[PDB]
């Protein structure tokens, strides 16, 4: 049962409520499906920045949006996209933020799951992220509701962070140090 988690009742009402405000202004339907294409075209027209390339946001979209494979999305596939980058205001400055990150560590992130580090978004709580690393499984949550110029991720604790970099700062995925602990800021 598709949810995002690390979020209040309120907050998972509100999600669901602009989630079908948005599908409803992209295919005039309530629900059903519609095919692939259409959709993309539709989100990236709504969802592009003013000075971006529609093209570009089609294939941004369309390389999120696994598998390629197939034919038609509906509701549930815009509430994971919008659940894993929104809100809308800034989806693709959360998209660049985070996509940047991973194409500079060994590009460890999928949208389409098929040592080393590894990461994508829980299929069933779809704003959460799961990264693979040697210590062990990470989750971390993008909170669906705050534009990118806030505090849009928050951890199990209840801490945010201002983004994407700065959350992979403070905690990344030994070397002889030669400085005294409390050196250390």
């Amino acid at each position: 049962s598709m949810c995002i988690g690390n979020s209040t009742p309120n907050e998972q009402e509100t999600f669901r409520a602009k989630v079908d405000e948005i599908w409803f202004r992209l295919t005039q339907k309530t629900d059903g499906t519609v095919m692939r294409d259409f959709l993309i075209e539709k989100a990236a027209e709504y969802f592009k920045q003013p000075e971006q390339p529609k093209q570009n946001a089609i294939e941004v979209i369309s390389a999120i949006m696994a598998p390629q494979e197939e034919q038609t999305k509906s509701k549930a596939d815009l509430y994971k996209f919008l659940a894993m980058f929104g809100p809308y205001e800034t989806i693709m400055l959360k998209i660049a933020s985070l996509l940047l990150i991973s194409n500079n560590k060994g590009h460890w992130l999928t949208f389409d799951p098929q040592d080393s580090i590894s990461g994508w978004f829980d299929q069933n709580e779809p704003n959460c992220l799961i990264l693979k690393t040697p210590t062990g499984i990470r989750k971390i949550w993008n909170k669906p509701l705050i534009e990118a110029t806030g505090q849009y991720l928050m951890d199990e604790n209840g801490e945010k962070y201002d983004s994407w970099d700065k959350y992979f700062e403070m905690k990344p995925i030994a070397y002889p140090t030669f400085a005294p602990m409390h050196h250390h800021h």
